[PDB]
């Protein structure tokens, strides 16, 4: 079932709790996340060496929005494949440097330029703030693709939790108001679907690190009272045609609330004949591509979404 | 659809059959064998530069068997991780020669050792001949790793059809009699099921290079007249018992007839608890993983293939 290094990692978090560690849905969203924004930078294994790391902006719909740019290690041409990553924290936590050493990492294995977006988080900017910056954010590198040394033919989008959930409306937002979508989606432990609870999400609600007490606690900042569930920038999953949405990884976690969600993405994409690989990391969390200083398959995670995107792209 | 390279070449073959090409289905199969041989060789792209090709053979159950043995560029280490590759063909053709370039490939971008192995064909060596061969190939690489130059830790197992279900059969008889299996199975479009007619079976029967007439050929000369199609040697995705079975990466085409029992073998490995990659190549046919001098997709798929056992095997 699990993994000795999950449950080690597991153990360690419940001695931190008997230890006298807070619950972050006991904390106030903005005191909880300068917290979990350190434990998780913590998280993440030691940054690899990269070529060149550019920090910048550009005009938001509402705001400025930060990015940093990762060109990788051998890789001497201007316009280099470039993947847009959005980071995960449920809408409300995470950022740039929570995710940095996976960045780093995805860049150097793929062959690609990682572009890592920041997006406004909730409950300051609630729904549909972070999806609106994440759309905008795409269509700026896309429309000026040679500022961002990044070739328009060969342009990703991705991310993790609710990162994977803003890549796959991205793709649909592109598809359904008739513009060029990327040219391929990395969906790392996405959430597709607010509508329904699946087995996964009842059955791993306590205990997996990922809680139901976590992602009420997220809902609660994210989501304004009285809002359609089944709204497809909410629930992508529910989506009525699939076909011209770009090829697509997707990556699960066996003690994962959001797996079956994942995997009937999947399915819903393979069906439509839409190019997919789909990979199940059995005996392992959510959290675990990014929790890679503790748990050494989220480096092999990594490697395998690096492995695919370059094999698509040619790199 | 169909790609734009896909129908080029169906169209191709469809000019060479009414030009006067004979059907392989109406050759005797020694005939058949030599004329397909030549043209298998023949749709492989240009065979890439190795660091070493060695020619080999060891004492088989009951005949030689012989092997070829790819180190890959760049690779300096003694003992390296390992891919013994079981070539496709229906039990009837193919050899080391058909999936040269294939294996050159596979081993250069995956960083791994490919051994080729020459396993007994039918019908001068009918079922089941093909499958003790194989298993008796595995165990002979496992119990003198060294002698290989394998590290025995990483020593895996893949094919292409016919290839791909005795890489299936191979983990399931190290499982089943108690033994160290494989580390990793690499099914390309794999036969996993002889005793049904799936939906893919019917539905891409006529006009998708592999055809019934095809498959009702290769049978003829494989299976002796009253065999149980249940066997789990001619029908491994009948298996009771998925667990102990070695992590699998899983690739199928969009128009094979064994479509359905490939994804349904990846099914079945996932619910089991095995780590496990699944891709689908839409618009694609059966053959393509090694018809790379005309289908692009192909090499795509072989890089793919390699990357995903790269990333295990931390290579
Ligand atoms: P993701 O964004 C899960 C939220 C899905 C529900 C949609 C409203 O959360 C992540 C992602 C990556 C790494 N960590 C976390 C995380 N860490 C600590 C506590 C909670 C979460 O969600
Ligand atoms: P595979 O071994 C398909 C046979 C599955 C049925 C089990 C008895 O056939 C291959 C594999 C790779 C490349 N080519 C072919 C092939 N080429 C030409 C004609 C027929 C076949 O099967």
């Amino acid at each position: 079932m699990l993994l000795p290094e999950t449950r080690n990692l597991l153990d360690l978090m419940d001695a931190a709790t008997r230890g006298g560690r807070p619950g972050l849905d006991t904390l106030p969203h903005a005191v909880g996340r300068k917290a979990v924004d350190k434990m998780s930078e913590d998280g993440e294994a030691d940054p690899p060496e990269v070529a060149e790391v550019a920090n910048g902006g550009f005009a938001g719909p509402a705001s400025e929005i930060r990015f940093r740019r990762y060109r990788p290690l051998g890789e001497a041409a201007g316009l280099l494949p470039t993947l847009i990553y959005y980071h995960g924290g449920g809408f409300v936590i995470g950022n740039i440097e929570t995710h940095d050493s996976t960045c780093r990492r995805l860049a150097n294995k793929s062959r690609c330029q990682v572009i890592s977006i920041d997006y406004r988080l909730a409950p300051e900017h609630p729904f549909p703030a972070p999806i609106d910056d994440g759309i905008a954010a795409f269509r700026h590198i896309r429309d000026n693709a040679e500022s961002f040394g990044a070739d328009a033919a060969r342009l990703a989008v991705g991310g993790d939790s609710a990162g994977g959930a803003m890549a796959a409306v991205v793709c649909q937002a592109c598809r359904d108001a008739g513009e060029t979508g990327p040219a391929f989606q990395m969906l790392i432990y996405p959430a597709t679907d607010s509508s329904r609870e699946s087995a996964s999400r009842v059955a791993f609600a306590e205990g997996y690190f990922l809680s139901k007490a976590h992602m009420d606690w997220f809902w609660e900042a994210y989501v304004p009272e009285d809002t359609d569930l089944t709204d497809l920038r909410l629930s992508p999953l529910l989506a009525t045609d699939f076909t011209g949405l770009p090829p697509a990884f997707v990556l699960t976690a066996g003690y994962d609330p959001l797996r079956d969600e994942g995997r009937a993405y999947a399915d819903r994409l393979i069906e439509a004949g839409i190019k997919t690989t789909y990979v199940n990391y059995p005996g392992t969390i959510h959290g675990f591509f990014s929790l890679t200083r503790f748990l050494s398959q989220g480096l092999k995670a990594n490697d395998e979404a690096a492995a695919v995107m370059g094999a698509h792209f040619g790199t």
